[PDB]
């Protein structure tokens, strides 16, 4: 394919190498019939560009910006066996490694004088297991935290480290690479990182003609809450009358799109999925459950988005769950639904998630920057 | 630390008996540039103080007034082995006694005419126990409804009491007491009752200078839903245009501030914390949840409510859980974050929670009264 | 610490991906009265240096090549959803992660005329895991193949790929890198590699007056049969006299050394030690072991090498085992000692063994040089 959009996240997710560097790293480049963007808690990022006139309906869309890693504690300072620790709470999803990697300090600090500031880069963190203690419920508190320095007693220009401490993750260093024997599957990161990247490469990449926004966020691998799940509101609607007629009459000739990630059968775990499934380097497939998770996505929302995908060339799939299995997955939009506008619960082909590498085909992103970018046109 | 304003929350406290009964031992204090209060359902309470000016943004805390108690259930007549006996609901958390105890019935009353009032006072229930049966899965239903009378067959003013049974409940009379060898440690109830009172009892201290808003409201022992989780607005935003611009601007320049109860190292459950603590006679601890429960609290938040409690004179704590450990704990503002403002959430040192006694430091609610009082100033 | 000799495994591991990969950056360097050396396999070698003059002895030393790692099966082509997969054998040691990271086929391919040769190095292979499918006895066989390439049905210059699949591995490439926040700790392999590199890194660097052995190998980590227990026997004495008199005498006026890889508390897992352990950063631990596991080090074996530490500055430490616990450890020289000679099993304080990465002091090295290389000068 082509080498060049997929040579554009990965020097991303270096810069955006948690939840507030992906949202500096977002607004950096996205910027220059409006084209303005709201950050309000530095996490949660809205893009809208206008061209809603009423009739014409809005063109939204939008992925989160956190993903499953180490929030080191308020001031969690563990000196073992002459080994200097951070303790470190269960953010997101859970999984082995973390164990291992580079790891690495990031995020914001609020310094002495009410004033926030962020600081990373630098292998500093390692997470170390055991082995001859032979055969190996695992994992409790007291095996993630990791090792920052090592000795006793004592015998950006930055203030040394201290403690200050926090608001602040570990994330794993080792930048992004292309995998495989050809170019078919890459990715570190990338848990709607690059969701929340290829959209923004779409928000200056599409058609000029109607509004359009592209709205990423904090929490979805937790809860949603604030940022995520209310109140989209105002950052959104905030032309032309407050909350008579704005809202509904536009809302309803709106259409919301999620950008999340799909799983694709695994060829070890092959039992699953079933019929439906989506392997790695694939179009957008079309994620529909109603069971015990309901997302989004009805009848004249996986149409509008198989059709629009077919007119600017396929392949679209669908499906993720099982009919005995499946799991919350309240992925952005569908609590984002509350606003009043049909949502598309799409994503890109991708297992091993919520952990800090492995497998996400190196094709699907030249599919999602096209659609989408055929999405923010038409009526 | 005086005994003086300890001596307000206790007289309180057997005023504020049940969740409307603290409700209207609230505004019957809180009375007296507007400081109007609603009241809606009779147990929400939101106490507006005018100096919002639109630029200046708000003060917002709250705390919820109910608290984990035996609710009597429609019309539960239990006639077993010459006892009467009335079926009980489990409202909120579990724990043994309620067993024992003094118990009296309270509550609003709708008569026959379309009419609610309130009534309580006296002993006149307890819930007896096996001893005997030797040693002792234990506690399902048949086992928490109170006795009232004993006999048969038969041979405020108030209606004797007959079967018109409210939405009534059961607490425990043995007015608050001061306990500890010296001074160190009190309380019965206040399980965020007492925070809906100091609270009320800075409403009214406060220097007079900017908007402050006291918002208590019941069922965040529950679920918060009517009353506790939406809809916050209109009844703190009734000023100055509607929904337009009236929000956003203004709340986005506001704080919101949540006063619960943090536990604190338990001498005896040692291992249920870790590093970060909070024994009891200290100031506010600063809980900092994001991993698989999620507070509010942030950056910003925490350093602007531990260096304006140091400005103030310290002690200010922080955390409550551990990294295995730790479970829902949705306390008000959090699902009151919808909103759109930046939440501070803190409490009280305080252990053995969700029953009817046992351990509150008589000295963390001199800290609770300043801090509190002093973010109610400046910008 | 010294990041000179630091930066000299770094690029050996590098080359010495494999068992086989070691053995040829081995002798690349381990070269220019005797200084010959033995190939044999071309994985197990054996660096003998002349000053042996029979009432002189000899001053052995050795570690094996090898690493737990994932050994590609003969023809193992799996064909499931449209990937191609590489069936693996569980060679040496379990653990994880072998799970993700960026792996890399590598050994000696015999081609069509008889004739073997070896090729490495870039990222071809992954191993993706299951995530959704909730809570996560784990991993037997269909897991661990990786994914190679991704397409169907068909629509050193080095032949292709094709099938020759020699007898090859896969690990992972990301190269060696320091860690911790100052210098106190790196490596990735250095499962008794390195110490077939600083061991051979110090048979140029010894004084010459004496003679000199450093004995490499490969299976200590399955069995050592072929290569690293017997026949060590003319390998090391070629020279005067057959096996009358040259060995006996020789050989028990000799020293035989490992170069092994102790633990040290793990600030984690502090019970899995006692009282001697062997933090990072530190001397080579004296590993004595008699129980049920039964390594070689006696005592004037462990006097032997505890003072001659001392007199070229320590710190010399010791143990590695518990009185319950503690299992198996073959580590080359005890089978090796079958030979007749006294050995020291000795080692480096490093934890996460049997993987692809994590924990060994960036200090450690500096000690092992030395003491080892003073070693090489004993009257």
């Amino acid at each position: 394919l082509i080498d060049f959009l997929k040579a554009s996240p990965t020097p991303f997710h270096a810069t955006a190498s948690l939840a507030r560097r992906l949202e500096a790293a977002g607004y950096r480049r996205l910027d220059e019939g409006g084209r303005y963007y709201v950050t309000r808690n530095d996490s949660s990022l809205i893009a809208i560009r206008l061209g809603s006139p009423l009739e014409s309906g809005f063109r939204l869309v939008g992925a989160h910006t956190d993903s499953p890693c180490l929030r080191v504690k308020p001031n969690p300072e563990i000196a073992r066996n002459g080994f200097l620790q951070l303790g470190v709470e269960v953010y997101g999803g859970a999984l082995f490694a973390p164990w291992f990697d580079r790891d690495l300090s990031l995020a914001g600090r609020v310094t002495f004088r009410a004033n926030g500031k962020l600081e990373s880069r630098l292998v500093d963190f390692r997470k170390a297991i055991a082995v001859i203690p032979n055969l190996n419920p695992i994992n409790a508190q007291n095996e993630l935290p990791p090792i920052i320095a090592q000795l006793a007693p004592g015998e950006t220009a930055d203030v040394v480290l201290d403690y200050e401490l926090s608001f602040y993750d570990t994330q794993s260093a080792a930048v992004v690479g292309l995998n495989d024997e050809f170019i078919a599957g890459a990715r570190l990161d990338n848990l709607l990182s690059c969701h929340a990247g290829l959209e923004a490469l779409l928000n200056a990449e599409g058609d000029e003609n109607c509004i359009l926004v592209c709205t990423d966020h904090e929490e979805v691998g937790s809860c949603s809450h604030c940022g995520a799940d209310g109140p989209f509101l105002e950052q959104v609607l905030r032309r032309l009358l407050p909350e008579g007629d704005a809202f509904s009459r536009a809302i309803q000739r709106s259409l919301l799109v999620s950008a999340d990630n799909a799983h694709g059968v695994h060829p070890n775990y092959a039992d699953r999925h079933d019929a439906n499934h989506g392997p790695a380097l694939n179009g957008g497939p079309v994620i529909k459950i109603n069971s015990n998770q309901r997302y989004a996505t009805n009848s004249e929302t996986a149409g509008f988005f198989r059709h629009l995908c077919q007119d600017s060339e396929v392949p679209v799939q669908s499906f993720v769950t099982r009919s005995d299995m499946g799991c919350g997955s309240t992925i952005g939009p569908i609590t984002a639904s509350q606003v009043g506008v049909r949502t598309v619960d799409i994503g890109l082909p991708t297992f091993a998630m919520h952990s800090i590498r492995e497998l996400a085909g190196s094709h699907d992103l030249a599919h999602l920057v096209k659609v989408l970018g055929a999405f923010y046109a038409s009526s």
